[PDB]
Formats: C-alpha cells, sequence, structure tokens
RNA sequence: GGCAGAUCUGAGCCUGGGAGCUCUCUGCC
C-alpha cells in the first residue's frame, strides 16, 4: 500500500 | 486474533523525507 503525509510520501508494503 | 485498504489529508513524530515509528477509521474471516 501508498500513503502520502504531507509532505512526506510513504507506503506500507502494498 | 489474523488479513486488506486509507492521510495537502484521518493525525502526530523523525530527517534520511521514506518505503520508519505510533494512533485511528472501514471491510472481510
Amino acid at each position: 500500500a501508498v500513503r502520502t503525509r504531507k509532505g512526506r510520501r510513504i507506503r506500507i508494503x502494498p
């Protein structure tokens, strides 16, 4: 999974 | 208990600014 944090672009494995 | 999805947004933190830490919501078994 992919996720963004108003600045920091993150992700969780798939 | 396990699995899946989610952040100019569901929120905060760390600097390296990610594929890290914590919380929350929804769905399924």
